[PDB]
């Protein structure tokens, strides 16, 4: 059973600038979604200093990138605190709402897209080099969920049926057809050496057979 709902319009006017707009610095997507990931990690492992249940569902925290030349896909995987259905639904657009109206003021300003994740909304950047987005999600309060966007305005909800992540957040990045430099293994070393040294967690990168 699949959910389709309707992006706010806000965000849904964020993500079309971002896809029509010619920028060039698009790599500054690498940076925002390991940036989300380790933000993600810090909070299963605060929840885990008063309850260490919560980390019944993996002990394990890391960041993993696996791209993937066949599919065409660059995925990224944390085992941070996941999300919920109410996350992927409502929760997260009501507390974006303010930060995609502040960048899209900011971006007249004078300010580029690269200050997207100052705006608490750097998770949209994806869409500089992914024409579909793909999130398989589990949270320890509910059950495993699948969200997709290709943007135009909406998005849908599933319950994933697939394997089982026990906890964390899969982001599928759908690349664009002329951005494949960013499955390329030299290409993604740079960006992370360049642009998340600093993250409190490992980062593994998975090269390919
Ligand atoms: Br899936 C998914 C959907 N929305 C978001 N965000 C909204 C504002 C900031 N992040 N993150 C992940």
């Amino acid at each position: 059973e699949v959910e389709t709902f309707a992006f706010q319009a806000e965000i849904a006017q964020l993500m079309s600038l971002i896809i029509n707009t010619f920028y060039s610095n698009k790599e500054i997507f690498l940076r925002e979604l390991i940036s989300n990931s380790s933000d993600a990690l810090d909070k299963i492992r605060y929840e885990s200093l008063t309850d260490p249940s919560k980390l019944d569902s993996g002990k394990e925290l890391h960041i993993n990138l696996i791209p993937n030349k066949q599919d065409r896909t660059l995925t990224i995987v944390d085992t941070g605190i996941g999300m919920t259905k109410a996350d992927l639904i409502n929760n997260l657009g009501t507390i974006a709402k303010s930060g995609t109206k502040a960048f899209m003021e900011a971006l007249q300003a004078g300010a580029d897209i690269s200050m997207i994740g100052q705006f608490g909304v750097g998770f949209y950047s994806a869409y500089l080099v992914a024409e579909k987005v793909t999130v398989i999600t589990k949270h320890n309060d509910d059950e495993q969920y699948a969200w997709e966007s290709s943007a135009g305005g909406s998005f849908t909800v599933r319950t994933d049926t697939g394997e089982p992540m026990g906890r964390g957040t899969k982001v599928i990045l759908h690349l664009k057809e002329d951005q494949t430099e960013y499955l390329e293994e030299r290409r993604i070393k740079e960006i992370v050496k360049k642009h998340s040294q600093f993250i409190g967690y490992p980062i593994t990168l998975f090269v390919e057979k």
